[PDB]
C-alpha cells in the first residue's frame, strides 16, 4: 500500500536522524528535555507538547503513526518546540536548524 511505503521512508528517514553521520548536531534531540535536571523550571509552561526522537522511535515501533503526515508532524512539533523555548542565538537553535534541513530534504523526497 502508498500508507506503508510511506511509512517505510518516514522510518528510514528516523533511523538516519538517529544515526552516527548527524550526531554532533542531532544528540540534543535523542530524549526527552529533562527540564528539572537542566533547571528549566519553566519548560513545561512554555512547551505544552513536548517531543524527541526516541518518542518519534517509540510511537513508529507501536504502528502509532498511520500516515507520514503524523510523523512529520512529531519531527516537525520538536523543532517548533526548541525554536518557541530557547533564544535564536542558542548553539541547540543551530543544532535543530541543521538537523531540520536533514528533516525537510529527505522528507521531500516522498514516495507517491
Ligand atoms: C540534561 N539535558 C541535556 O543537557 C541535553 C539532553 C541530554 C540527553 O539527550 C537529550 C538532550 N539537552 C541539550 C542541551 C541543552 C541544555 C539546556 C538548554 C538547552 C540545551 C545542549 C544542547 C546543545 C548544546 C549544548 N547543550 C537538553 O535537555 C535540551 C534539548 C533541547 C532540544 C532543548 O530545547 N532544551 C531546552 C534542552
Amino acid at each position: 500500500g502508498k500508507l506503508s511505503e510511506q511509512l517505510k521512508h518516514c522510518n528510514g528517514i528516523l533511523k538516519e536522524l538517529l544515526s552516527k553521520k548527524h550526531a554532533a548536531y542531532a544528540w540534543p534531540f535523542y530524549k526527552p528535555v529533562d527540564a528539572s535536571a537542566l533547571g528549566l523550571h519553566d519548560y513545561h509552561d512554555i512547551i505544552k507538547h513536548p517531543m524527541d526522537l526516541s518518542t518519534v522511535k517509540r510511537k513508529m515501533e507501536n504502528r502509532d503513526y498511520r500516515d507520514a503526515q503524523e510523523f512529520a508532524a512529531d519531527v516537525r512539533l520538536m523543532f517548533s518546540n526548541c525554536y518557541k523555548y530557547n533564544p535564536p542565538d542558542h548553539d541547540v537553535v543551530a543544532m535543530a536548524r541543521k538537523l531540520q534541513d536533514v528533516f525537510e530534504f529527505r522528507y521531500a523526497k516522498m514516495p507517491d
